[PDB]
């Protein structure tokens, strides 16, 4: 009995080696009950994960899009939440939010994430020793989504710390308890806004009146999640290459790196999205199974971020990978929203860390996180030289 499902599988580097394997053969594996309620199929090259994310597959999102839902067991946010809605629903959710975290949208929050870091960069410049996996890449994420929401700043220190447990080790506050804290103040804040609406997330959200309450709720909570859940490990993931890659830290100071070109290639080498499911709205063929309606398929993105058909020398960090058709972000019609958010806080790191801090050194090798949601650091322990 195969279960793709289980988080042991993915707690060391191996889990590189076993898609490896998957994703050079282009399999099409098949994972019993277990971790999931009914089962699953999974996909794992790059061209197999990019068909059945594509805007004309008939496959949805709806019943979620994690290990743990599908058909018969159902997202409770199903239909609501934008990441688990289709057709006009999604749209308009998309339409309302996506502004927000734009290129543009970016561009103005680009001031925040440097001013973050080199807040950061204040307490850790010391010789010795700070964890990269706390206090360094949860807090830029937190602090974005913070500013988007548009949370007052005498509260900010308080939703940033909240933020930072809520999606981190999971074990005198738990991680649930803590996202639980988080949307008691958001329920408190859209009653604010509801009063005196702003130009913020929220008051976007209020504003219109076909959304009820819970409708408002868990689409913040959405870009909570969304925000911080797998770009906290993609920011410690550029610490990571910064501490291991040689001369990376210096090519970025001098210029014979591009930047974007390395935010890509930290975006495809960290790939924190570890999976996306989605269920088969009508009879379909996917590779060479046939597969009737309701049934779960499954794309694992650092499998395709990684596949020897796409990319060349996958296992090693190019920071002048071109092409870098890396699907870190997903594909098709629920492609990331807040995408540019995400490359611009990588941006900013990678800078303020080339101006300031003059050499990154890794202490132990880094632990990871028990789970299958996200490809996530559980500790980096980093030592920080500069001035
Ligand atoms: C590098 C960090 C990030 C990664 C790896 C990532 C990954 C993803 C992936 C794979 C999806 C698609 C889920 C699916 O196909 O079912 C998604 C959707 C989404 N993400 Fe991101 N994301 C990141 C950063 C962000 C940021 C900064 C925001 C904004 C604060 C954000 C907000 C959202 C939203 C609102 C959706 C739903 C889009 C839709 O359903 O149309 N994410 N993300």
């Amino acid at each position: 009995a195969v279960d793709l499902g289980n988080p042991d599988l993915y707690t060391t580097l191996e889990r590189h080696a076993r898609w490896r394997e998957l994703a050079a053969e282009d399999a099409m594996v098949w994972s019993d009950p277990g971790s999931s309620p009914s089962g699953f199929w999974s996909v794992f090259s790059h061209r197999a994960c990019a068909a059945v994310l594509a805007p004309s597959a008939p496959l949805t999102s709806e019943y979620g899009m994690m290990i743990g839902f599908d058909r018969d067991h159902p997202d409770n946010s199903g239909g609501r939440m934008m990441v688990v809605s289709e057709h006009e629903q999604h749209r308009k959710l998309r339409k309302l939010v996506g502004p927000l975290l734009s290129r543009a949208a970016a561009r103005k929050l680009a001031e925040r994430v440097r001013i973050e870091v080199g807040d950061v960069l204040g307490r850790v410049l010391d010789g010795e020793v700070c964890d990269a996996a706390t206090a360094i890449g949860p807090r830029i994420p937190a602090a974005v989504v913070c500013e988007i929401l548009g949370v007052p700043a005498e509260d900010e220190d308080m939703l940033i710390d909240l933020t930072n447990h809520a999606f981190g080790g999971e074990d005198g506050m738990t991680p649930r308890q803590a996202h639980t804290e988080i949307l008691v103040y958001f329920d408190e804040l859209i009653t604010a806004r509801r009063k005196e609406p702003g130009d913020d997330l929220v008051s976007t959200l209020v504003t219109d009146d076909d959304l009820t309450i819970d409708d408002v709720l868990l689409n913040c909570d959405n870009v909570l999640i969304g925000g911080n859940e797998t770009t906290r490990h993609a920011i410690t993931g550029a610490v990571h290459a910064l501490a291991t890659v040689p001369g990376l830290l210096t090519a970025l100071r001098d210029g014979s790196a591009d930047v974007d070109t390395v935010v890509e290639e930290v975006l495809r080498w960290t790939s924190p999205a570890m999976h996306v499911l989605r269920v088969t709205t009508a009879d379909v063929t996917i590779n060479g199974r046939d597969l009737p309606s309701g049934t779960p398929v499954v794309a694992w993105l650092p499998a395709a971020n990684r596949d020897p058909a796409e990319f060349d020398d996958p296992d090693t960090f190019l920071p002048g990978r071109k092409p870098n058709r890396h699907i870190t972000f997903g594909h098709g019609m629920h492609h990331c929203l807040g995408s540019a958010l995400a490359r611009i806080e990588l941006s900013v790191v990678l800078r303020v860390l080339a101006e300031r801090v003059s050499r990154v050194d890794l202490e132990r090798e880094p632990a990871w996180l028990r789970a299958i949601v996200v490809q996530g650091y559980r500790e980096l322990p980093v030592r920080f030289t500069g001035r």
